[PDB]
């Protein structure tokens, strides 16, 4: 019906909210790890150089 | 040490959000499962009272 | 004052936000009953028809 | 079981929303009750000072 | 580098909206403490006048 | 007394909000902290490469 339909379009949209905020957390996480990897990679470049 | 506390806090927060998205799917799916039983139960009724 | 009538607005908007979320939680829970109750009734009909009543 | 455990999860989240709406109404009521007796006191000061 | 910068702003937005809520709560605690102090001011005035 | 716990329940919610605002700044800080160390390291690689 109509009262039922408007409940599905909210429950679906409320879901992708939680599925969006989980992606934004994933965005922060493996962007920290990306900077972590560049840091080690640049550190080892420096080390291999002075060696 | 202090870097991998925030890192643990984020993943714990990320998982907390993931469960919410899954809790919504089980409610949105169990709804869809129940109406499917209606359409399949009401059809049984119609077929049955077509026979008499 | 006016700040005191800006905070009352913020509260009564915050409050109506909470009342609405509790209402949405009901219709989901209420509809999950009207559908579950309908299936017992629909099942009780399929039975009553096969028995020939 | 799958269906009736999520119903708990739903009811517990509903009351977790009602409890919030009650906590807000408690602030809005108690902050008006304060505002009320202040006028009720402000009048006694005026009534007393007039005689 | 660029998708990164949309995340920095999202983190900044959530930070401000958290500071806004911390300030909004402060006004709730401040107006309450302001009101009970006006009571004691008005209540003790009535008492002085009543003597 | 009924007034009392509300003021603590309200102050506690203020602390929960203050804490979240701090945690967001950490991520903003340690992010900007890492991108600074990564530029500083990148400069060392340039200077040393001669």
């Amino acid at each position: 019906g109509s009262e039922f339909m408007d409940m599905e379009k909210r429950l679906r949209a409320e879901m992708q909210k939680a599925e969006d905020k989980a992606v934004e957390h994933k965005e922060i996480l493996d962007q920290l790890e990306s900077l972590k990897l560049e840091n080690r990679h640049l550190s080892e470049m420096v080390m291999k150089l002075e060696l």
